């Protein structure tokens, strides 16, 4: 199972740890990906993770818009897991960086209620450019289901655990 995490509450376990490695370990029943509207995976964790499925998320993904359209910001889909987890929950946190509504990432974390045990990343954080800081809050006060928080960053790591409240 998930190894070498801080318990930062009930049901919110942190690690400093690529969420692609992360998900070749452990093949958790569901990893996040901080997906946008269009399932287009082209940089931070949603291009890492499709790159480790040699485009096959992509691919999906392509298929899944094609029938349904966009997601909304905020909401998600599930999807294959493809080599990294059964399955992906492709969540769509507000990118900051395209003006998009921050208090809407309580509605994307109250995706994650409907899993039992999640790997994934904080939304909205990296290249969302929402804070990290704000992002591990909403985290705990949204999430009720078991979370593993894969963080990239040693740097980021190191100061999310020493601001946590
Ligand atoms: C590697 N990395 C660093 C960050 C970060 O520091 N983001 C950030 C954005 C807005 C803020 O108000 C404060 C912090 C995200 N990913």
């Amino acid at each position: 199972s998930f190894s070498g995490y801080l318990k930062l509450t009930d049901n919110v376990y942190i690690k400093n740890a690529d969420i692609v490695e992360e998900a070749k370990k452990v093949k958790p029943t569901v990893v996040v990906n901080a997906a946008n509207v269009y399932l287009k995976h082209g940089g931070g964790v949603a291009g890492a993770l499709n790159k480790a499925t040699n485009n096959a998320m992509q691919v999906e993904s392509d298929d899944y818009i094609a029938t349904n359209g966009p997601l909304k910001v905020g909401g998600s889909c599930v999807l294959s897991g493809h080599n990294l987890a059964k399955h992906c929950l492709h969540v769509v946190g507000p990118n900051v960086n395209k003006g998009e509504d921050i208090q809407l990432l309580k509605s994307a974390y109250e995706n994650f209620n409907q899993h039992e045990v999640l790997l994934a990343p904080l939304l909205s954080a990296g290249i969302f450019g929402a804070d990290p800081i704000h992002s591990l809050r909403v985290c705990v006060d949204t999430v009720r289901t078991n979370v593993y928080l894969a963080v990239f960053d040693k740097n980021l790591y190191d100061k999310l655990v020493s601001s946590f409240l």
